[PDB]
């Protein structure tokens, strides 16, 4: 289905950049396992309503599959399969010991009691219990799920598993009271702060003094802002939200802007600052550009106007194939999302290790370990893009895919 | 899909005839669990080929799900989802401590070597292992599957189960050398005869000397012929097949016939028997009509021409809805398929029992248990329709869907 | 080795009387699994002593392996290997759902306190626990082990299994207080009579008023004596023991003889009776000759002096091959031990079914089923011996090994 | 058996240097568990051929048993029991949390195709599955087995295990695409060098600029040469191979030497270097000597001509007991094999640690620990040598055997 169909293509295109049997391609083109279940839920009004959820375990050749759970009224399998495939390249490029998986339920949390959300989380686990474990498949939070939901879900598992395993490790995005971890607050942006630093290096450029413009002012946007300016000494001249951007040559203060938005509801009309549009933002003359909100914000239409040296993809899919070629030719360094925003998944892996080892780390320890991980994944991609003459996004899928190809071979899943 | 769709709207129509919640109905409108997997197989040519299969566990309120595995190049989940629902109403009417399930693989058996197939049978199991046990889900042979393939499936199960359970009972239609049973050759026809026999009873009639025309001369028809005439003293006046049929008001001799066709290739041109057509046969003037070949062969078109005292549905969906209603006012007793041809699964239950208890029975024993079973089911249905003034098929679903509704209710799956 | 080597030869030979692959042959010339253990035991003198035990599971293609455990100071793996193979042909011919196994520990049960043996019994179990279960491997008592011993074994088991399975069923030969059954007392002699009953028909002869001479007066002998006379109305003109025999054409009374021996230590000097040697008894001119004491009593040297119609081997290996021929071409009906004396292994299987089903039968039921089972097996072999012009012993191996052959095939362990 | 026998004596002689119960002795004199299976394999020609393999779990008092698998046509159980015994002292001396075990299959890799060796690795596993686990028994590569065979093994385990545990940790020497590691390549030569440092220290000597001679030039020999000279600053004055040696006072350049051997076929004739025989090598006048190829090269015969300060045993069994006392008397530091060559097993435990915790370390981290572990182990052995005043080989065995003794005492396996 379209969403999946798009995924395969992504894949089918990268092969061309590498040596890989067809036995392989054929395998890597369908998910290893799909589970589809009916979850009867008792609604507040005493009525029992049946939902439909999925869990897809795409490929586990490299490790147990990692992947979040989504709650969404317009959810579909294809979507789930497609996103499962994706995690797969994600974990691989990051070189973690996991395969990729993903789940979803077709429901409207927005019309749900806290108590009806608890019973759906429980029903999910009761339904797909037989394919999850701390060593088989480890979920986590996605669209419309959060730590609270994770905990109810861990809790129902222990009740079934009866504690004969490291129960806290069957799922991540947990609240700290139960094996969850801090450091997970800034992960994505923080992780993203490390590629950029590296990216700078590549271009033999020093960040201090440089400029950044961030589209979107949420967690990522908020944190990416605080960090780049605080730790890297960059100038945050532009930030933006759902309602407009505000520009300032002298550099904004994330905490201040944050307060305004939190009291005013928007970053817009922030005193001392000029109001601007979002498209305006994309087209600024800044060193780094961090699209951290929505997708397809950079297209053939605008691709031509982007004046950033580095385009940091914190959100998923801001850029388009078309926009891809132009920015390449144009000479702009792009940190594909799935490499740029992978500190999320990385930390999650850091959480699992702590749950299974029973040993808890300090934030510092945890940040150090995150840096290393990102630091390598980048160079790994960059160097490949150079050598093979392909953009970072193509480079990235080549790094990813081969890793899965090898493992599949070593196990003898395919002979060649 | 269509097929599923079809199936579903057959449930909705019978609903009309009974008192059942909408909680129940919605519930019974979806399978509880579906597993879809890709099974990599090593070709006899050192190539690895990924295949696609499903196991769908519809409903297990009344006991473990029981159902066959189909190997076909035109197979689809929708078909599997649909037959799995069917299996679910079959066991219930039959009153087996089972639920309904089905499986399928998309592959062309015909161009596969014995070795390739063993590798397929084994991979299936290695893939859906986690959801099968002698207590969870118990497969059986279906289209393009048989007792050898079953043996291979049971064997790889034992190897993973490590023999910590009653492994012979994890699948049915097994070769006697391995928990298999012999009463299994004439089960479908043997089970049908009992209903005809009980059918005759209600119809204040005696089949001795009575006539019967049978559509199709495969296993079921051959044996239907054989027994009816042989244990009952009926007059097979015509048989019929793929190509055409044979008439003889004096009584054909099945065995003779079978030879001919075996030697001949068809039941066509038999000595001393006049040639005729399939359609001719249906409107033939006999006391019993046993369509045992294909789908829809009794429709609105000919419905009025059927002059049978009794129509024994041996095949899957031979008659039709409006065809259904005409024969009804006309006063014709129809033995709805899932009840009529259910002996085969009733016998496979008998097999599972023996497997679980280590205690093996005698054909005579087995038979007496079949009869007993076939009988009550018949009656159970007969009285429902009488009392509720509806058609047998309608009455069947009623008795069927009724027992499944009770069970989920008692489990608390649905509150009313 | 020796007894093993001998064993294997036994095999190869009968092969020649049948059609079978070398794949197969080669497969049946070795046990699938052998386990050898070191068992620390706490002696009564405060010192720990390591013993050495084994369990050998020869072939489990037809079901879980069944076989006793021997406690002997002169025990060796070979002996064990060799009897496990024998256990294999015994179940097949008895047509049981069992494979074949045997176990053994090297020790002197005679210098052992009751407490030391218990600690040994529990250690064996704590040692080979990972490969036994009521669905995997089911021991029983053999040389120097008994019910007391089985219970101690059964108990340790439950203690490890945690009662998560039909625990009483993991081992046979138990006291009635825990799953033991009662018809087990005269089983071996009882099952032997049935065969004697059937053989007398094969010969067209009414045993009533006929004669039987029994070599050995143990439980087996005593019961054979008791039954054949009381139930089949025969005359026991001679019985015998460790020290000598007694003769009396008018026929003896099994009980009277038994009490003398108890009070007197031997059958010798029994009143009214005539004293004779064992050899004499062997050469008596009786209808039925029941050798139930030791092997190699019927040799090349005396096969010519044997004058019985039927030679009922209650004992294990009383006749030899060389004696085999002579007695064959001489026209004597020999009932192979392994069929003749399978009454014990049969009722044992009857014990397991009641343990796993939780249903327990009466003595009359059990006996009922025991006769049906023995009867068939006789005729199976009888008919085979007729058809191929071979001797019961050779017939027997043919039936057994063929049966294990089909199963390994159906499972695809070997492909031809 | 001769080889097992030899081992037993090896131990009994160490007894003599320490206080050990006799209860302990006898326990240690036998392996706790031996399993022997018949493994049917589908030959490339369509025939099935049954192979024979074993796994020997010697003693687990200190942890789960660690030990390689050997593929070889002249393999014997006793060789196996013997090596397992050996594994047992090697882990204890290293103070690793394991017992010792060994496995082996009788076959000729060297006429098996890759598809046959895969069907072979897989069947091993399917066979001894019940006694292996990442917590129970952890195999590894040995004679004629490599990371690829490990991976095939790990895979079938996962297929049986169902991923309910840290599947990557049930076996070591894995390819990195699946739990394997690096820093595993120079493990042996690298571990050996730390002990060589320590010694130097014991001796008060400073290695920079001292001389070393290596008998043998394979991986270890090659690696020993690169390391001592590059990291320690030593002069490699002679190396030698299967055919002969070469000598040169200024120092050889290991890479230059290796290419020459690689392109040429031997170290013989290396340009600018003098040729010498192996024996002359041994009696060379160097500070350090490193026999790293074949056994019994140091005998009563030449023991007297050894002129080195330290004898680093990279090979197994290069010095005899006889040569053992002469050298000892002469005052030469000998670093025993099983201690000196332990950097391999050590690094194999490091892999298991990473597999079980999901955390993968850096080479520098890995090296940090190896150093530590070998360092400690060296001194534990040394210090027992001066103390009890015995030879390193004797001293290592005491430390080993004592450790195993305490544990069996602390568990109550034996009472004193």
């Amino acid at each position: 289905q379209d969403p999946f169909e798009i995924a395969v293509k992504q894949l089918e295109r990268a092969a061309q950049y590498m040596d890989i049997s067809e036995e392989a391609l054929e395998f890597l083109k369908r998910p290893q396992r799909i589970v589809e279940v009916s979850i009867p839920v008792e609604m507040d009004d005493g009525s029992v309503k049946v939902f439909t959820g999925f869990r897809v375990q795409y490929n586990w050749a490299r490790g147990p599959t990692k992947g979040g759970i989504r709650w969404h009224p317009e959810e579909t399998l294809s979507t789930v399969k497609a996103l499962a495939a994706w995690m797969t390249w994600k974990t691989a490029v990051m070189d973690l010991p996991y395969g990729g998986g993903k789940g979803g339920v077709i429901c409207n949390p927005k019309e749900m009691s806290d108590r009806e959300k608890e019973r759906l989380a429980r029903g999910y686990v009761r339904a797909i219990y037989d394919v999850i474990s701390p060593y088989t498949d480890i979920p986590a939070p996605d669209v419309y799920t959060n730590p609270q939901i994770m905990a109810w879900m861990m809790d129902e598992y222990e009740t079934i598993s009866r504690r004969k395993d490291p129960s806290f490790g069957v799922i991540t995005g947990k609240p700290p009271s139960v094996g969850g971890i801090v450091a997970r607050m800034d992960a994505t942006a923080r992780g993203a702060s490390y590629t950029v630093r590296e990216a700078a290096k590549a271009l033999g450029m020093d960040l201090k003094g440089k400029t950044i413009a961030i589209q979107g002012y949420g967690n990522a946007g908020y944190y990416m802002a605080k960090i780049m300016s605080e730790e890297y000494g960059m100038k945050v001249v532009a930030v933006s939200d759902t309602k407009g951007g505000i520009y300032n040559p002298d550099g904004l203060n994330a905490d201040e802007v944050l307060a305004w938005k939190k009291k005013t509801g928007s970053v817009k009309d922030f005193p001392g600052a000029t109001n601007i549009t979002n498209e305006e933002l994309l087209e600024l003359e800044v060193d780094v550009l961090a699209p951290s909100a929505i997708e397809e914000v950079i297209t053939k239409k605008n691709a031509d106007n982007i004046k950033a040296k580095i385009v940091a993809e914190l959100a998923n899919g801001p850029t388009t194939p078309e926009a891809d070629e132009i920015l390449y030719e144009k000479g702009i360094l792009i940190i594909p999302d799935f490499l740029c925003n992978a500190g999320g998944v990385t930390v999650s892996y850091f959480e699992w290790v702590q749950n299974i080892t029973g040993d808890y780390w300090t934030v510092e320890e945890t940040r150090a370990k995150l840096d290393k991980k990102m630091t390598k994944a980048f160079w790994d991609v960059y160097n490949t893009h150079k050598e093979k003459n392909i953009n970072m996004r193509d480079a990235a899928y080549v790094v990813a895919v081969s890793r899965v190809y090898q493992a599949m071979k070593d196990r003898g899943w395919i002979k060649k």
